[PDB]
């Protein structure tokens, strides 16, 4: 805590030179969910540690969701949303509160507790400039053909624009909401636009905070638990994984092929998770690296 | 305008190289509002002007403000107004509401319809990279020591940072809405912020678009409004007319003042407003300078 | 008239976006001849016209020429050409004059006009820092290839000094005169040489005036409305056209075939013209663009 | 032309040095003019001078004028003058002749000779870009007003402007034709306007080529014939010259005294004078520096 | 060692961030000397260390001196040396085998050991685009001694050309020896010469390490030895010192008041002795401060 | 000489114009070595010529040897030399002392000299911003394997950073010392690793000086001097030259056939030889260009 001797201070700050070298003057973009938002301590922490790498010469981008305070806000308002299936359905009505809940109050948090340390967060959306544009997006069943709404994927974005917000030394929070060829806003899921924007900017890094201790290979058993695994077997696992964990896996992948030397699957209720992650050498957590051929999946 | 003579339009575009000319690289501070937010067909107008300052090598800054919409959500939510004497009393909560409508809602839609153009608006407020902020204010009711809540003026700004916006070739959309010392997110007059940063940034005009078609040096009678005012004159008319045109004028004054060569005070309610009053000497409002 | 409504003056300007956002940021050459030269008040607009682009924050290079000054200026000097075919030949004495009358005085007319808005206009030839350089012209007068004298056509063009130029906001003002592979200065056609610097600078139009009012399939006047044709259309139609305009339109085919967007020959006899043709459509002659 | 050995022409480059990093990186308005323009072999020499300096990291910016080529063209249009003084008065035409010889003939030759080294040579006058702006002048007669004409002085100049051209790496050919206030352009002198430019540029030095081997107080043989000169010592001479060396001199009087280290008036009959004059020892040329040395 | 809890070690990390960000991207001059250079395990970590600062957008500067080193080449050669009471006169000979050792030897064995983290380190002297120069030093002993040879003080220093090194990312290594007026090279005080180099950059820190815990009030008493002191207290306590602490004590004086807002005397025996003095709250060594 | 008259001196100063303008700008490797560092008249003429080039917008990057120092050092600190066909076997204590002199004393010695006029001269090695890497080389002696100890090739240069030197006005000393792949320093041929930055660089030139006058083809007459031999008409002489010309000639090899237009092997006995063979049409010394 406090009483540790000077001598093992730093030793652990020593330590991390090896990191600090291997992210200074590079992206890394952390996708912030679950605990780490409800929290007031865990928040607090991860609004500390975006300065922290800030404050090293990284370059921080943070990605961020809802849902939980988007369907608050839709029943403190009274919507009676409509369910085409065994999802929510992102009808235009919604839209405008779910872009009114992530942009102008989630995202507002984050800014805010980040520039509690200086200047640094911003928050933009792919609206403004025109960041990254959004392609409208569908589930199934088996036709298909069945329209959730204004719901899509990150279809292009400006890296240029972005590396630009970076340069200045600012620190952006996006709200993954973005317009589509037409203009129109479209809500899109905060883990694969993370990853989207992570493969675009050319980051080092992504990390994805999540309420679970890492990857399982079979879910009931925890002993299929994977501190590391390579792009190849992760690939043939995702038909066979859970659907809450099929985006945060199906992000690492596009992003670790897309170019992303690595994604990282992080507990978000552990307090300073970010600093563990990047300057501490504990095998916490779930490592996704660019692996093909059978060497990968024999060993 | 198909009807209308090939030698009148070549004067119409003519009469605007003076202006053009004297904008060319400036910045320009408009703040939005009235009419030009309700009616689709005038936004509509409005964001397709902005776009042509863009696309001409003006600097636009946008600054917008709510209120309606504020207090529409404040309703339509449930939120029971706990008021003073004709104010709202932005509680925490309030706040909360305010920030919510205008940067996730009043600003969105004024930036898309200005992206409908090119990648050029940008929203922000001074949260953002902490670009202004805000010092606590109180209003006069009963000898003036109520705290009508979370409610300020810009205090300070940082020009630097935002030159370097309009430098990047952006247009931005600002909500009022900046922390004080302490850094806690209040809520600042559309009109009065507008008129702060327009003289932060050096700005070579402001425009405030209104419901009203003018100044009035004597209201109601219609032939008495001001093609063009000046300082001190305006100070001396200014305890005149009402409350609702006070703090319009009142931020003209502390603009020109500041060192804006001219504010001038539009009347919203016409289409393309900001074109006539920026290329057509027809004064659309009346236009304030520093008088001697 | 200025009992037009200024609401009509609205409308003028704000159909000129669509247009604005396309040229911006770009560079358009324009060919400055015919009475745009010889009339006071017309040559007075252009100045203005290139002066309105220039704070628009578009590029434009101006490429003009003599011809008539030149025949003038011989007939005083009493140099009597040397006609072989219907081609007067460009002895030196001859290309001594025209660098005179060309870049000493049509040259300077235009600069001192337009640097009337601002530090803009500069005149160059391709003498000056090597610009563009030129290649000998060879033409037929009745069996074979013959010299016409210091004629030659462009052929080198240093467009990456010569975009640096418009970068740093002046407006290049280029008098058709280059120097030979081996340092011999010539005369160039204003006309062709000016859809030649239009495809090495790689700009969105190409304007050229002409003391013609259209493009003409016949006239029965109905059918003389060709405001925009195609680079095909006009192939097949330039066995039959004027032969005071052959020249105007072999221009806009190769700038348009080479890469440039469109090319238009419009009547600089009409006051303000280029700003007619570039913001309206309203009847300036036609536009020539990539079809087949 | 050979025959020089090796280890001499060493020791005459190794020389220059001193001279060479003084200049380097340095501004270096030369006036042109007389023989210098005549003269084939000459104009070609000093063609190649400017190339060389170029060549060497300096920065020349050439100031030329003309006369007899304008008087010239004014007799092949019979445009007979008007003098009031000595002097013709520039009618409004008369103008229009001076600036196309200047500009679209006599600099023009200038720039081709230039760039027959390289894309050096760029020809400008006060009109383009408004480099710089020009004020009615008038020399006092036998009272003091006398209007002679479309006649003026360098008032305002864009050095700013002017050192990007020098920046890239351009060799700037002025023609002394300048706008005035109200968009007027006049006829400046070369060599005034050369002093002023010079200055305003901050020019290292101020050279004029002459068809005199220097200066005289006094008009016979040796002494007299100074070598080296400042204000106050020159101040006091002006009074005593003909006209045919006033504005000359006064010419390095406005560019030292307005912060040119020196101004040198050279023998433009030689060949390479500005090599001599600027990588030789041997200053055959009547220098001006500072006014508090040798006051 | 590694049996550290995880939140324990990233604690450690956290308490860092109000250091890291009154760093970023300012310069630190480090004097390098004593039991640094010797002990393997030290200077091994010394390197590392500036790695660190390297990597955290830290403009490290070090400053390193010799004496043993120069002493064991004297003595390996054979040369004798001319003493003048208290003092080995640097003769001509004498400085060559300085320069030698200091930017051939001891210079290039830091800069190597930096480089193994990346391409960091750069050796220079004064003598080096004359990055600064000296003036001849004279320590008279009792009354008067004069010249003591080619020795001497930081004169000027061009902070420009130095600034431009760290801009490049580099980290430069000084030995310090610099030119004379008229080029003569001498040998400058390590300590004095980083103070001089601290000032001059505008350096937000100046370190010194030492043999030597801290700063001696009463030397031997130990128990209360300075913590912390100042511009006043510290120029007072000058005259009660022993000669082995005036050196380092003088340049904190000439820094602190230079504008260095604050300089270390660390103590060099301890591994990573620069990470514990910049990134913990240990009150180890003694910061000298100017005041008000 | 004073007594030579002026126009004279102009026409040798003009008859450099042609070479001038082919070096402005251009990088040009100088490799000293030989008398020139002996004889003090001749050094500190090189120094001045490095001057001459560097304020006539030349950039010059100047690598020296040493080999006589070193030997000199390695004896006066008595450190017996062991051998192989006759090779020294740079040991880890060698390479100590060798570095030693050629950085801290060889190299300062130049660095000096040149800065005489300016602050121009920055002395490197391969080892600061690792500038430069090395590969271990071993020689052979009718069996390859011979490993000399710690002596190795250029293997990858860092142009960039280094024409980040010359663009800042520096002339880069260079003392032919590298960090292996794992960062155990070597010490590089000069006269190999002279062409090897000189490729790298895109360096216009590479001169090479020695205590000869030409390349003599094939063993003594006087005769067999050529003047301008060729890539390949040179490669098939090498198996049959003197010891003392393979480095040299090898290095001119790599030199041209690898972009290099043209190296070239000077007598530096002579006072300002590089004067001479950059600006003097002189046939002295022997020119190597590309050949097939
Ligand atoms: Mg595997
Ligand atoms: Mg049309
Ligand atoms: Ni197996």
């Amino acid at each position: 805590i406090e009483a540790l001797p000077t001598h093992i201070k730093a030793q652990v700050l020593a330590e991390a030179l090896p990191w600090l070298k291997q992210l200074h003057g590079k992206v890394v973009v952390v996708k912030y969910g679950g605990n780490a938002m409800t929290d007031d301590t865990l928040r607090r922490a991860f609004a500390a540690d975006m300065a922290f790498l800030r404050n090293c010469g990284i370059h921080p981008v943070v990605v961020h969701g809802g849902g939980p305070q988007i369907t608050a806000m839709l029943r403190r308002l009274g919507i009676e949303g409509d369910f085409k299936g065994g999802f929510r359905v992102t009808t235009p009505e919604v839209l405008d509160v779910a872009r009114m809940v992530l942009f102008g109050q989630v995202g507002r948090e984050l800014v805010n507790l980040i520039n509690a340390h200086g200047p640094y967060a911003v928050g933009i959306t792919g609206e403004d400039a025109q960041l990254f544009t959004a392609v409208r997006r569908s589930v199934t069943v088996d036709g298909v053909a069945t329209d959730i709404g204004l719901v899509g994927d990150v279809d292009q974005v400006n890296t240029a624009a972005m590396l630009d917000l970076v340069a200045a030394g600012r620190i952006p929070v996006v709200s993954t909401l973005a317009p589509d060829a037409d203009g129109v806003v479209h809500n899109i899921n905060a883990d694969t636009a993370a990853a989207a924007v992570a493969e675009a900017l050319g980051a080092e890094k992504l990390l994805m905070l999540t309420d679970i201790d890492g990857l399982y290979t079979r879910w009931p058993d925890r002993d299929s638990l994977v501190s590391e695994i390579d792009t190849g077997t992760l690939a043939q696992l995702l038909p066979t994984l859970e659907l809450g964990m099929v985006p945060k896996v199906e992000a690492c992948l596009r992003a670790v092929i897309g170019g992303v030397p690595s994604a990282h699957i992080i507990d978000g209720r552990v307090t300073h998770c970010v600093l563990v992650e990047l300057f501490t050498d504990a095998g916490t957590g779930t490592k996704v690296v660019r692996g093909e051929g059978h060497h990968h999946h024999h060993h």
